[PDB]
């Protein structure tokens, strides 16, 4: 009886015996799930195929490759043929998982990468993919829920960095909302969004929230006050600019603004003179700060924004 | 120009005149998104409807509750009648938000409870609940999948100690399948479950698995070794148990045993001997330690099963 073992993909064991057999081949047996199985291989280095029949006549085939590369773990059904689950493991501990339903097809099906990325699908009665969970190698998660047409109804992803995204979808599985929540719990919300990629935007921040549109390219958020209106641009990407515009012709109170993207300020100036500094921070915060009389350097401190009013009031 | 700041359920604020007006009513001031909404009350305290029209002509309306204790926000689209969202907020910390489709029907409801028990539901353009996600105040959360006509598919529960259950049904409603992932990652999973409540049950243990069969009241998973039965059941509420039957008639060999619920030990006997203690531990481990030549006192120290057949090795 008693020889050597043999550790192989997917944790599992085999026991290869030492001398041949009739047929100048070695006995193998593995013990998997709650089954002996035994089978015979040209070779002695523990791959090969091993077999057995459970209890309630299910039939359990593990497939060895010649390298040890790879292993296959099947359950049929009494026929030999209907599948009940199939699982496929890499030396890299990457790994297919397959399960069945009692027609013989697929119900779902789980894969792991090398790299410790992951898919789990969920089909249902029609053959047709009800949900979708992806894992990638960023540590960022999405969820994804179809309807009955296999297009997407619903679609939640979470990041590394603690941000997330939830999107929703129309009849068509075309992207209607999408509502991002920030880190720090700020939030960029679109709505209505058309098949031009075009829709309604809201920045929703500590104290006070922006409004105004999407577009292809860029969100374009607004602050009116009288002549004077004051635009944040976010781009397709996440880039922050801003830019202001006053109707007033008058060059005695005219503003006028100059944007310096590298310390992310908004300069204003009046008939010659600079008058304040507008920072838009890096902690989704706006500050106000005003320069002294000469238009020269800044007085006091910059000042927290907390409510639109004083926007508004900083647009005056 | 002269007001005092009251605080809203729903985490508003809302600013009111302590000066009268071509009525007898105080002035009302609060800003919700990007706009200032106003209106008039009787009282002076900050109760009464508010109203604002947005750039886009949608309608805001804010109705604050006399007492203060609820605060309505609506926001309806241009003709003032068709709902794009709905927030109703007692001061008991309970919230319910509605958001409407483009449409004008229910997309999204979100339950807050006191305690932060909440309910999301998605509904799609049928009306019907396509989605619900339920946490609870022990940190639970609760997913649950529904199909085309709006009944459960699937459900996804996942507990504060990092364990879920995993439950698929069928076309009929019927739970056709069960996975327990413990918080220490041993499974029990139940298949082919029938509309009796019985099925196919096996839990997996760190380097082995046991088998056996549901029914309404118990899972019993057993092993057999010889003429031996060690048979586990785990009971409708969650009590493991544990019994053994030898066909062995001779009195020099044949088991007995005895189950102690207070120490989840099962005391094997031969010929009026005990033999050796087989204990289920809290870590879903069998631990086996023998007796010494007296059947009296244990020898040595509690050792880890660690494979099915050392399992069968203690029924020997």
């Amino acid at each position: 009886k008693n020889s050597v073992s043999v550790d192989l993909p997917g944790s599992m064991k085999v026991l290869v015996s030492k001398s041949s057999n009739a047929d100048g081949k070695y006995d193998l047996i593995a013990t998997v799930d709650a089954l002996e199985l035994s089978g015979t291989s040209d070779k002695n280095n523990g791959s090969g195929v091993l077999e057995g029949v459970k209890a309630d006549a299910s039939k359990v085939k593990l497939t060895i490759s010649d390298d040890l590369g790879q292993t296959t773990l099947e359950v049929f059904k009494s026929d030999g043929s209907t599948l009940v689950s199939k699982k496929v493991t890499s030396k890299d501990k990457s790994s297919t998982y397959e399960l069945f339903n009692e027609k013989g097809e697929l119900s779902a099906k789980y894969i792991t990468r090398a790299d410790k990325s992951s898919t789990y699908e969920l089909f249902n009665e029609k053959g047709e993919l009800s949900f979708k969970y992806i894992t990638r190698a960023d540590k960022s998660s999405t969820y994804e829920l179809f309807n009955e047409k296999g297009e997407l109804s619903a679609k939640y992803i979470t990041r590394a960095d603690k941000s997330s995204t939830y999107e929703l979808f129309n009849e068509k599985g075309e992207l209607s909302a999408k509502y991002i929540t920030r880190a720090d719990g700020t939030r960029l919300e679109y709505t209505g969004i058309k098949s031009d990629g075009s829709g309604k935007a809201k920045e929703v921040l500590k104290g006070y929230v922006l409004e105004g549109t999407l577009t292809a390219e860029k969100t374009t958020l607004v602050v009116k006050e009288g002549t004077v209106t004051l635009s944040k641009n976010i781009s397709k990407s996440g880039e922050v600019s801003v830019e202001l515009n006053d109707t007033d012709s008058s060059a005695a109170t005219k503003k006028t603004a100059a944007w310096n993207s590298g310390t992310s300020t908004l300069t204003i100036t009046v008939n010659s003179k600079k008058t304040k500094d507008l920072v838009f921070t890096s902690s989704n915060t706006i500050t106000v700060q005003q320069y002294d009389s000469n238009g020269t350097s800044l007085e006091g401190s910059a000042v927290e924004i907390t409510k639109l009013d004083e926007i508004k009031n900083a647009l005056k």
